[PDB]
């Protein structure tokens, strides 16, 4: 480029900053070809483009003046790429401002869709405000390509179509741009199918929905509603290993944490709307929207000590009670808590918090209702046709054509989406195994296998490959979560390894065996000292996440307390020596809101938790137990760097199942950091217990989960222990411990102290 072009761009007289700026062809070679792009960066001293499909990054050079940027690239195709840009100690990854010159899709965009392989599709499918011809207004189109007509109807031409009639393009997308009109709009598609039948559909790709029961889309100008403050998260986010990192993760469902008046206005970031009143049986409740949430639920979390919040589908889902998992706007966030701006802010407030934020993602099906994708332009499109692989029967349900190339974009792009727009830090995908098995709760002789004559579903496991394979290339740093209940192997594996993609798995057995195990009365645990110990056998073949999610407090299960053997006083301290354990057993942690203040009853969906036990002392100091052993966990690094290495844990021992108790060691880099736990699980105190330590030097009772302070009865070792040099579990010195009732001890060698 000219330094006369680029004065023109950094003056502002260029007449069009897309003939320069973005990503332009200079020749085509015999086998690739060569390409630019230039940045107009202003205070950015370096640039960097990142092919992070190809995992390439190439620097830019200042061309003709230091914040002008330009970088030549020769390779067959230059569809998905960034620009790292360096403003003094920061850097942030984004988007080419000057990707797109045009709000209408192009041939190229048409061909990556029609392959599957188009990242971005969302920024061009459903609808953007824009300009054609020289006039403002909004851009539709909508992948349908076997109806025989489409029409935009809404708000603008009272619902009738007839003037809106949409031009089809390649056989298969159709659009159309109406003049004059912006953000705010409610609209549909009408589709007439080959029967000649005229049936309504929300939009696939829309932004924003009304309220749950009515279904119309509604136009966002989704790039011009919010701003953003948290490149500083961002940054340090994607120079991270969060598996090295402590992750405490509080799971919510955001419609039943807390809930309003429906006598006053829903509150949103500055402006308000109509309450949503959380059913016709509960009317004077209203939900609590996106910005009452980021004022209240961040707070209550970063007191509490997790380090992420883990959301119950949030996506655009009809009916309160699938709990989010019937999702039928996979790229809006339900509209129940106000705009696609409060929540934004939601993430944003998180973020200035140091909290992430975990979406649960549902790509495995989507309901029959008829606004959906359903039967979409009257042929099985989103779905498979065939009912063997295309129906989960016995939930009523549709399932996905992973295979099909505009489907499986539809899903990628969407995944990619919730990162891109919304800046969330990780995705958990409940029910894998309903994906990866062709025979998932299907009879002999009505599934099919594949074609090598096996159970594993071929186009979803290529699927989910690909999603953990772009979404970490795209968004380094985050979190991949599954739940996988059969034996599947290498779900937290990397896909070049024969892996699913993902870097955390929930240890299901693990939970069910401690749920089992503290369910029975003390005196028997000596017969199941197993199910206190058996998890450490496979541990190392996946990186696995502790959870203890909503699904165990519901449908007769009883909440936690109510698991417990035993009186009120035995009931909390079953379930402190529970979570102590967790949190010092090696894995990332996970629990449901309501456990951490000793809520009685199952989790309910349609009220908002008890809040007003926690005007009574042994909630408040159960709460206080979570908060100091969430404190505990971040300050200690051996109860996270190590985690899914031998070196993080070591048994000291587990034989004695008549007194059901263990004892472990956890290690992180320093020697000086390593922790010795030991874990009592009867009300039965013992005395003179020894327990095999490493090293000489006194040893600080780091955590006793008997304190009074947490209701327990305030036995312990009065702060900490000489150990003795007198051999035991084999190693050399030994500590002689008071061991509380139904409690767990954290202790650490100080080798400072004086004797
Ligand atoms: O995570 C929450 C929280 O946990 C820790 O803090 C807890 C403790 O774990 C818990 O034990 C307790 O400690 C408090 C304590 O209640 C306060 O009274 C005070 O303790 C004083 C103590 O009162 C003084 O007398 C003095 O004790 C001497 C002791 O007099 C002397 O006899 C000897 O004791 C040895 C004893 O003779 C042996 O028999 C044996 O005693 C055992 C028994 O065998 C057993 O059956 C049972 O009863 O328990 C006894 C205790 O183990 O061993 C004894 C040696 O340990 O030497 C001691 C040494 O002084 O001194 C202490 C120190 O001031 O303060 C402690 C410490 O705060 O409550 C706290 C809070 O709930 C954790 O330390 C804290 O950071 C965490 O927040
Ligand atoms: O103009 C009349 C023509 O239209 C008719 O063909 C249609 C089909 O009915 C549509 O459903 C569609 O077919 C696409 C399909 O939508 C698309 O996903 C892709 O199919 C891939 C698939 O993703 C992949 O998994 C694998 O199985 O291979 C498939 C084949 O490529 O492409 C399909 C074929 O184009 O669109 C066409 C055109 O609208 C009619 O049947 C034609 O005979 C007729 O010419
Ligand atoms: O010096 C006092 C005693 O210290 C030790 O007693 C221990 C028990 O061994 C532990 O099991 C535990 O006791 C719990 C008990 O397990 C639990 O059932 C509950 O019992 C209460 C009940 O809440 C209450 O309503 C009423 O009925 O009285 C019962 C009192 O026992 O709560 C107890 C704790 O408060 O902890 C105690 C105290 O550390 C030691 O073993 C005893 O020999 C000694 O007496
Ligand atoms: O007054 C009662 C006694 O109290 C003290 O003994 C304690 C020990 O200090 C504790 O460690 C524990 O003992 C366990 C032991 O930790 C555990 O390994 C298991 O021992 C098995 C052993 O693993 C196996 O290899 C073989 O040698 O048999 C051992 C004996 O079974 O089980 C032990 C308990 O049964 O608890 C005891 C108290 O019961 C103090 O040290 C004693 O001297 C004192 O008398
Ligand atoms: O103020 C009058 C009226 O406004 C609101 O109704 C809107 C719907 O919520 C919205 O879906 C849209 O309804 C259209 C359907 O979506 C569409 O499928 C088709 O069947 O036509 C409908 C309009 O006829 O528009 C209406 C009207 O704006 C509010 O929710 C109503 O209850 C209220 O009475
Ligand atoms: O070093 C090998 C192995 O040692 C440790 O494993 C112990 C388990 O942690 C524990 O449950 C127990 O295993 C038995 C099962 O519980 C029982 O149900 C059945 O399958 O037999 C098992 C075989 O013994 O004991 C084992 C062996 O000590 C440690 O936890 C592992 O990570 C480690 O690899
Ligand atoms: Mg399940
Ligand atoms: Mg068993
Ligand atoms: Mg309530």
């Amino acid at each position: 480029i000219s330094a006369d072009q680029v004065n023109q761009i950094i003056y502002n007289l260029h007449h069009d900053p897309f003939e320069i700026l973005g990503c332009h062809l200079l020749e085509e070679g015999k086998n690739t070809k060569k390409w630019v792009v230039r940045a107009y960066l202003p205070k950015a001293e370096a640039a960097w483009v990142i092919r992070p499909t190809e995992r390439k990054e190439d620097p830019m050079n200042s061309v003709h003046h230091p914040n002008f940027f330009e970088c030549i690239i020769e390779t067959p195709e230059l569809n998905h790429y960034q620009l790292k840009v360096k403003e003094g100690e920061h850097e942030k990854v984004i988007y080419d401002p000057y990707a797109f010159s045009s709000p209408y899709l192009t041939d190229e965009d048409i061909y990556l869709f029609s392959e599957g392989n188009h990242h971005r599709i969302y920024e061009k499918l459903g609808a953007h405000v824009g300009e054609i011809n020289g006039v403002k207004g909004v851009y539709f189109a909508v992948w349908a390509p076997n109806a025989r007509n489409v029409s935009v109807i809404g708000d603008f031409n009272n619902w009738d179509g007839r003037e809106h009639q949409m031009r089809k393009r390649n056989y298969t997308i159709w659009e159309l741009f109406v003049p004059e009109i912006g953000s705010g709009t409610v609209y549909k598609y009408e589709i007439k199918n080959s029967e000649g039948h005229i049936y309504e559909k929300s939009d696939p790709y829309g932004f924003y929905r009304e309220v749950r029961p009515n279904t119309a889309s509604i136009v966002v100008d989704i790039d011009n509603i919010y701003q953003w403050h948290d490149e500083e998260w961002l940054e340090k986010r994607r120079n991270s290993d969060p598996l090295k990192q402590p992750v405490s993760v509080y799971e919510v469902h955001l419609g039943s944490w807390l809930h309003g008046s429906s006598a006053e206005k829903m509150p949103l970031l500055n402006g308000e709307a109509d309450p949503v009143i959380v059913s016709e049986w509960n009317p004077g409740a209203r939900f609590l929207s996106y910005y009452e949430l980021a004022e209240k639920l961040i707070p209550y979390v970063k007191d509490m000590g997790y380090t992420h919040i883990e959301l119950l589908p949030i996506a655009e889902h009809p009916f309160d009670g699938s709990w989010g998992y019937q999702v039928t706007g996979f790229y809006s966030p339900t509209s129940r808590f106000g705009r696609p701006e409060d929540f934004m802010y939601f993430v944003d407030k998180c973020h200035e918090n140091g909290i992430g934020v975990i979406l649960d993602w549902v790509p495995g099906h989507f309901p029959k209702d008829s606004h959906g994708l359903a039967y979409f332009d009257g042929t099985h499109l989103y779905e498979h046709a065939d009912p063997r692989i295309g129906e989960h029967k016995e939930w009523g349900t549709l399932v996905f054509n992973y295979g099909r190339h505009e489907v499986r974009n539809f899903l990628v792009a969407n995944v990619l989406f919730w990162f891109d727009k919304y800046h969330v830090d990780g995705i958990r995908v409940d029910a894998v195994a309903s994906m990866l098995y062709r025979n998932y709760l299907r009879k002999e002789g009505e599934w099919i296998a594949n074609e090598y004559g096996g159970d594993e579903h071929i186009e979803a496991v290529s699927f989910i490959r690909e999603v953990n394979t772009l979404l970490f290339e795209y968004f380094p740093g985050i979190l991949s979560i599954a739940e996988e209940s059969t034996e599947w192997e290498k779900v937290s594996r990397p896909v070049y390894d024969g892996g699913l993609g993902f870097n955390l798995k929930w240890d299901m057995g693990w939970m069910h065996d401690m749920l089992d195990y503290f369910n029975i009365d003390p005196y028997f645990r000596q017969y199941h000292q197993n199910n206190v110990t058996f998890s450490m056998l496979y541990y190392y073949n996946e990186n696995f996440m502790l959870a203890l999610s909503h699904d165990e407090i519901v449908h007769g299960k009883s909440n936690m307390l109510g698991k417990m053997p035993g009186d009120e006083w035995q009931k909390y301290a079953n379930v402190r020596a529970l979570f102590t354990y967790m949190y010092t057993h090696p894995g990332k942690k996970t629990m449901f809101m309501s456990m951490e203040f000793g809520q009685w009853s199952e989790w309910n969906v349609w009220g908002d938790l008890e809040w007003h036990l926690l005007q009574y002392e042994p909630h408040q100091q159960l709460k206080q137990f979570f908060t100091d052993l969430n404190a505990l966990y971040q300050q200690e690094p051996a109860l996270y760097t190590h985690d899914f290495e031998y070196h993080g844990f070591e048994w000291i021992d587990c034989n004695d199942n008549t007194h059901s108790v263990v004892s472990f060691l956890r290690r992180s880099d320093d020697p000086n950091d390593s922790l010795v736990v030991v874990c009592n699980f009867t009300p039965q105190p013992h005395s003179h217990y020894r327990i095999g330590v490493p090293e000489a030097g006194y040893y600080v009772e780091l955590f006793n989960s008997d304190a009074k302070q947490y209701g327990g009865s305030n036995m312990g070792n009065l702060g900490g222990k000489w150990a003795d040099e007198w051999s035991f579990h084999n190693k050399p010195y030994s500590l002689d411990l008071c061991l509380p009732p139904l409690a767990v001890l954290i202790l650490k060698l100080d080798p400072t102290k004086v004797p």
